[PDB]
């Protein structure tokens, strides 16, 4: 019943079949293996990760059910995270084995998708709210809390049939570390190199253009045509849309795709589709990212693609984690309709000499440490984690959100500590004098009028939120530090 | 002046990054690098490579000049005539290694500039490749005729080349009538005699005993074939690479792959499973490079033009008696299963047996890069068409009866025929020293004769050298054909040919 590190495979090949998707999951897992091995015997040896307890964990995925990319290799990443850390995986991806894994009992923990919760519910029936706090919802895109608490969700307007689930928030588990009400899981960059020589290896003017699908490459010949000035332009589109000037590879293998990266000096964003593992995998062969800036940012209010969803999240680029959290060199973030900004940016990057690079949090080991703690720390079936002594006190100035306030001190929002910040002697500990004050069920509240030194506290605690500005008061916000490039721990987290 | 082996391959892929072409053909050489630099060391230690000339070589490729209408995605081995890249990468790093000082062309600019610029002294080149040479270097282009080495995959039978012959014969294909000598075209497999055999390097670089993997990319190539594939199944998992509505639902599409992915799925894979098309082509040859039994569908009868749309046009009446007749015929049991697929019987117990079979990666060695090294080396070394070999000592004489082929009699009499001694056969004196003796005689521009009637004792001549032709049979009469040894998995050089 302890659990012990696997640096073995065979087993996981046996528990992932019948599914094209696992097919594809088994050979990135193979090409990964000596990497991931290495992580998990590293990790080990510089962190305690002796007397864990062995959990049995259910993985639904309910994108490979039949009553139903980016997902499927965090799919990958976390089933394979939960292997090496020794637990006792029991993967489902239908109905059937929703059932029998739920009708056998002892499970521990749940790894399920959006679409897989929903069948859970079903298969289930009222007893679901039983497993509720042992949920860990995979969902890209992020679920805020005026979405997640249902009646809010309907007193506020919102007509979406997503979000509603009134769980605690942190049990979303997020693509990118984008939405602080929720948890960061990620995933892990594929790299296959070399690294010294990569500037003789690179062909200085190859460009590849990021988009297999014809339709994305809609109104961009003006932008493709000032990076040909410089550069050859290849793609791998599976052709209308298509300038005559573009060496087109189609369909590439892996590994073929592998060997394109390896001599590609820039990769070359459209604006679509948002936020994926594709640019960070370019980074990592040593190619530059030319982001598409969007002014004004991209969200539910102006974007198709984003009505309906849970959260009110705007987008200031293609992929705002390559743009915020990697920057330069590797990644230059640009506006498409700025000729100038766009033609400046491929010279800079013709001059360029860059090292592959990998942000901690999306190697091997990093993948290892952050979802070990979460295994290990987070629990969310209990009245904790992170500690109490991480919370660092900021004031969101009006217009201001806790996400913000946090992110510019260079911390993050941790609305765990939102309890700890929620009436008036709990205040006057962090310089914060309260007046006079009053309880309202509000997204944006503790709130402070530093005019008259008011205090509004929070009525109902399923609405705390990171997100959301107050336009006219202060937010007082809890913030923590992060261990650098694992924005998912405070340092006293492990 | 002399050629000096290579053992790097530094200057070979600054040749190649500049076509962008050729950036498959450079990974498929960094992935077989080692096996190719043993092999030239290995040759160099064997057999006297020292004292060679060095040649200047252009090698053109009209299958990548834009004007035959390529596509870059079509130069990637997934996507493209797997064949014919092959080939291609193989033929260039072989001159490479033997020290060649090689002109890649890949353009009409380039075609124009090279052979505009002298000197030229073998050039290898494709059909499509070859109808450009013409133009670009005008009538003068015959002044070279006997320098080409013409890379085409099926082969060129005499009948066609021979541009009035094949017109009197009434055939309407665009292709042949080039009048070269026959054994300047260069073949994927040693299906035609009348030609020289290139081939190319079987890439070779656990076994889950119930797992079947098809032969066939493309759903196109699945169909009406469920029957044949419900018995596999009946044994063994059906696995695809398929990149959907001819594909029975209990199959285990893995889509593309390839390199090391591809390798490590065939090394887990006990039978490569055809289909009946593509016909011949590299695939089923990697799979027995990895361990895998090649279940290869019979033509019974044969496929030629006559049968078979895929076939009209080609300048040859070549019949193939199943998906891969040298898998078939050159490999055989236990690696290859050559059954019907009509017969459910011959599958099934083909099926079971494989299933219970132990076999080995096998290559015959003419497939090997030593292989391949020693056969291009001695056609570069040996094979003169412009000023012999093979040598006289290696000719045996042998009748082909009547609806027999020379190529037919030399094959089973494990000989293959060698048609540079039909001129060693060719009137009456000369077939006293084969026992036979000439009553009558007369000349005849076909391509069936030397041709001899046991029943009256007449001869019949050739009388138009460019008509000989190991394939023909001869309906009434016997035929006086030219036979050769050959060193053994290697069918190209006979024993004295080194
Ligand atoms: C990498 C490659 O050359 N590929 C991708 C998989 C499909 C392919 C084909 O069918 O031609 C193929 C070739 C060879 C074998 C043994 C199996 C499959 C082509």
């Amino acid at each position: 019943s302890l659990a012990e590190i696997r640096t073995d495979f065979n087993i996981l090949y046996s528990m992932m079949k019948k599914h094209e998707e696992f097919r594809w999951m088994r050979l990135r897992i193979r090409r990964m293996a000596d990497a991931w091995i290495q992580a998990i015997k590293s990790l080990a040896e510089k962190q305690n990760l002796e007397k864990r307890k062995r959990k049995k964990v259910l993985v639904h995925l309910g994108l490979l059910t039949k009553e139903s990319l980016g997902e499927l290799v965090q799919w990958s990443d976390l089933i394979t995270s939960l292997y090496l850390l020794g637990h006792d995986i029991r993967i489902s991806a239908s109905l059937a084995e929703l059932k029998e894994i739920m009708g056998g009992g002892g499970v521990e923990l749940i790894y399920i998708d959006i679409v897989g919760l929903a069948q859970f519910k079903k298969t289930l029936g009222p007893s679901w709210v039983h497993y509720q706090c042992m949920l860990r919802v995979l969902d890209s895109f992020g679920t805020e809390p005026e979405f997640n608490h249902a009646n809010y969700a309907q007193s506020k307007g919102h007509k979406t049939p997503w979000g509603k689930w009134n769980l605690n928030p942190q049990q979303f588990y997020t693509m990118f570390p984008h939405t602080p009400d929720n948890s960061f899981l990620g995933f892990v960059v594929e790299q296959h190199l070399d690294i010294h020589h990569i500037n003789e290896i690179k062909r200085q003017n190859q460009s590849l253009v990021y988009g297999k699908v014809d339709s994305f490459w809609k109104n961009k010949k003006i932008y493709l045509d000032i990076i040909h000035t410089y550069m050859e332009v290849h793609a791998t589109v599976y052709t209308k849309n298509i300038p005559s000037y573009v060496k087109n590879h189609g369909i590439l293998s892996g590994r073929d795709l592998q060997f394109l990266l390896r001599e590609t000096k820039l990769f070359v964003g459209l604006g679509f589709p948002y936020e994926g593992p594709a640019p960070l995998e370019a980074i990592a062969n040593g190619c530059a990212f030319l982001n598409p800036k969007f002014n004004p940012p991209k969200s539910s209010k102006n974007t198709d693609f984003f009505i309906g969803k849970p959260t009110l999240r705007e987008l200031t680029s293609q992929h705002p984690y390559a743009e915020v959290f990697i920057g330069r060199p590797h990644v230059w973030t640009v506006d498409l309709n700025n000729q100038e900004e766009v033609e400046d940016a491929v010279k800079a990057i013709l001059n360029q000499k860059i090292e592959p690079y990998m942000p901690y949090e999306f190697t091997c080991e990093g993948m290892l440490q952050r979802i070990n703690a979460f295994i290990e720390k987070q629990d969310f079936c209990h009245g904790m984690w992170p500690p109490l002594s991480a919370l660092q006190v900021k004031l969101a100035e009006p217009g201001q959100s806790c996400k913000q306030v946090c992110q510019e001190s260079q911390l993050i929002c941790e609305p765990s500590f939102f309890q700890h910040l929620n009436k008036d002697k709990d205040m006057l500990k962090y310089k914060v004098t309260c007046q006079s004050s009053e309880l309202a069920k509000d997204i944006l509240v503790p709130s402070f009028d530093p005019k008259n030194k008011h205090c509004v506290f929070q009525g109902d605690l399923l609405l705390f939120s990171c997100a959301g500005a107050h336009p006219r008061h202060q937010r007082v916000c809890p913030c923590r530090d992060f261990i650098k490039g694992q924005v998912a721990l405070c340092k006293d987290c492990l």
